[PDB]
């Protein structure tokens, strides 16, 4: 275990920060920790990204910015306006993936229909 600061610094200065973290995880690297876990009833909508925590019984809720590689690396977000979908919001992570919220949000996409993670919560 090399530490959050070491992993984030290594990814932050890579030309592709997302690829750097994914390659690190694929090599057996310990996931980034110290994400902000929320106290909640697990009775929520189960939508992926929300104004308040919305974990259902299959999810954990976290502070959005703490689970965002770009926020955690202090670098620009990969879109023209550099907007963050996670900052100031709460992200619902499947309990099976909640050991690596940064990796989960990086690798996954929200169903534009039901607002749940494609391949997980989404049953469209
Ligand atoms: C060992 C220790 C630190 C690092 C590093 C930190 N930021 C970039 N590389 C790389 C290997
Ligand atoms: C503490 C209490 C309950 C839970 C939980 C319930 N369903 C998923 N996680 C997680 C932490
Ligand atoms: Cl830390
Ligand atoms: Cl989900
Ligand atoms: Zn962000
Ligand atoms: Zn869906």
């Amino acid at each position: 275990t090399m530490g959050n600061s070491t992993v984030l610094s290594f990814c932050a200065f890579a030309v592709d920060a997302a690829k750097a973290y994914k390659d690190y995880l694929a090599s057996g690297g310990q996931p980034i920790t110290n994400c902000v876990k929320m106290l909640c009833t697990h009775t929520g909508t189960g939508q992926a990204i929300t104004v308040t925590p919305e974990a259902n019984m299959d999810q954990e809720s976290f502070g959005g910015a703490s689970c965002c590689l770009y926020c955690r690396c202090h670098i620009d977000h990969p879109n023209p306006k550099g907007f963050c979908d996670l900052k100031g919001k709460y992200v619902q992570i499947p309990t099976t993936c909640a050991n690596d919220p940064v990796g989960f949000t990086l690798k996954n996409t929200v169903c534009t229909v039901c607002g749940m993670w494609k391949g997980y919560g989404c049953s469209c």
